[PDB]
Formats: C-alpha cells, structure tokens, sequence
C-alpha cells in the first residue's frame, strides 16, 4: 500500500538594484543620500541574486522615477514604460535589457517641477525563459 | 498527524521532520531518500531536534522538475520514508512543491538630491 502526503509552500528570489559611476559601471555606489548635480548622468544597474541563473532571462519592464518614496504615487516620470526606452528624453540610453542576470540603463539627471526636493527611483521586473521564449527587447519608433 | 514543515529558500529547498519519529510507528531508525537515490538525509538540531534533506532549486540536481506558468515557477521532488532498508508493509512518501513568482517589484533604496 502506500500513504501519500501532499503538502505546499513558497518562497521568492531576491533581487536587487544599485547605482553607478563610471562608463562601464565600475564603483557602485553605497551611502544613503546622493547629491550630484543635474549635469551628472545617471548610470543604474538591476541584479539578480537569487538564483536559477541558468534559466532565466532578466527583463526590465517598467523603470519609473517618482518624488516620493511611497511606490504608489501618482506623479510619475517614466525611463521605460512598456519593454522599451522612452524616446522623448534625448538622452536616455538603454544597453543592455532582457539578455543576462544584470538590466542595465543610462539618463540624465532632473529634479521635479513644483516644491518639491527628493527623488526615488523604482522598477518592476519580469523573468522571462531563454529556452522557450525571445526575451530581447524589439522596438522602433 | 505526522508534523512537517517546509522552507523554500532562495536557493534551496528544505523538508524536515521532527524526533516524535521515534514514538511515531515504532521508527527506531529514519532512513530518508529522494527521487535521486545519492541525496539522502541528516540530523538538524538548531532550534529542536530535526532530520531533514536539502535540495537545490533547479532542473535536475537530485530529479526535481520544474512545471512552470506564466506567472508562477513550481518544483517538486517526492520523499521517501522507511524504518528499515526493505520495506514490508508501508510504502511511505511525502510529495512536496514550492512555488516562485516572476514578477518582482525592486525599488532603489537611496534617494537623491539634485542642485539646478
Ligand atoms: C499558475 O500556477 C500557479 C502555481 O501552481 C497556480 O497557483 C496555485 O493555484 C492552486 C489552484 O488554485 C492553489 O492551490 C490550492 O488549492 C486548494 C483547493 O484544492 C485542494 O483542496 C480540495 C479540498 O478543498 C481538494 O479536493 C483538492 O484535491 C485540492 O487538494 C485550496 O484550498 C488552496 O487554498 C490554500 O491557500 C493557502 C495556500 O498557501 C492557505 O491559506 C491554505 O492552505 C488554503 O487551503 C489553494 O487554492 C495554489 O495555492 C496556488 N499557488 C500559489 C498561489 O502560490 C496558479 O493558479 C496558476 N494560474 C493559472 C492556472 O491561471
Ligand atoms: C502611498 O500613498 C497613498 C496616498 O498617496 C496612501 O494612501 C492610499 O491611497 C490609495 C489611493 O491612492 C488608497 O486606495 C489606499 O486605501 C490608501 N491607503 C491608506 C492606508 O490610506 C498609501 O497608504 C501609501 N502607501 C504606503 C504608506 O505604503
């Protein structure tokens, strides 16, 4: 005979998001508060560091700056909206997305309109299979 | 009646059993195996007494699968118990799974300040 048990649970894979300051993003930067002014660029990075590194693709989806440190505010500044680099800012530049365990990207800096003096950066994510599904970024115009 | 738990780590996966094992059925011994016959098990005794296996959460490193969603990542291995090396009367196993989702929110903890 047999006495089979069934039982479940979950868990996550961690993931994190740093910056950076050189061309090729040599020195990450650590402190808790930067103050650059608005002639220095804005060289940014994602990482994985979970694991299963061997299947999954890590894609970029919606990269978005917000004067707020609360994710849900409705004053939004985009970088990438849908799976691709917004073209209005003539500076943004988008290396590489989509085809490693590293997003990486490439803007200018700003500050917001009106009172206001922080700025937070936020990001979603999307893991997509090397082996069943195109996972690089396909975009024109 | 049999208290389990699970772990699904961030790299690793974690069934584990507590010691009323030797007052459960008469287990005098705890032999403990997966689908791959070379994982087997061990004694924990961090916070009580446990025997437990571990299993990384990939694609085959002790025959664990991977059945996939569009927006959940599941493994699963099957565990196998016995007093005794031949089992005579009880075909016992434990079917386990821990799921992942795909979709994250990360969020650049530091903040910045800019001079116009
Ligand atoms: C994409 O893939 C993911 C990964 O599998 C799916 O997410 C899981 O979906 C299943 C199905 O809903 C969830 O399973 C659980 O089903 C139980 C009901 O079925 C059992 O119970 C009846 C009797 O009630 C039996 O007859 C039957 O044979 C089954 O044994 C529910 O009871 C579960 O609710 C549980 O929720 C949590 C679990 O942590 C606890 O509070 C309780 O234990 C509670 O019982 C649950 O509905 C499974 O949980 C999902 N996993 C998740 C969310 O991580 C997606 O659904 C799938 N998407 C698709 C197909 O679109
Ligand atoms: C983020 O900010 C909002 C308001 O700017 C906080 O309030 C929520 O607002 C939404 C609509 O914008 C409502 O649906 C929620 O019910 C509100 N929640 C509460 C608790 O009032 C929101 O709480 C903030 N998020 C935090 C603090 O995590």
């Amino acid at each position: 005979s047999a006495l089979n048990i069934r039982v479940g649970g979950t868990g996550m894979f961690t993931v994190r998001m740093a910056l950076f300051q050189t061309p090729s993003y040599t020195q990450p930067y650590q402190g808790s508060s930067v103050t650059l002014s608005t002639e220095a660029f804005l060289y940014v990075g994602t990482m994985l560091d979970g694991g299963d590194l061997s299947r999954f693709a890590l894609l970029m989806t919606n990269c978005y700056a917000t004067p707020s440190s609360n994710a849900t505010d409705p004053l939004k500044y985009f970088i990438i909206q849908d799976r691709c680099p917004h073209t209005r800012d003539s500076t943004i530049q988008v290396v590489e997305n989509g085809e490693s365990s590293q997003g990486r990207f490439s803007v200018q800096m700003f500050r917001f309109a009106g009172n206001y003096d922080l700025v937070y950066l936020h990001c979603e994510v999307y893991l997509c299979d090397t082996m069943n599904e195109k996972c690089k970024p396909t975009c024109s115009g």
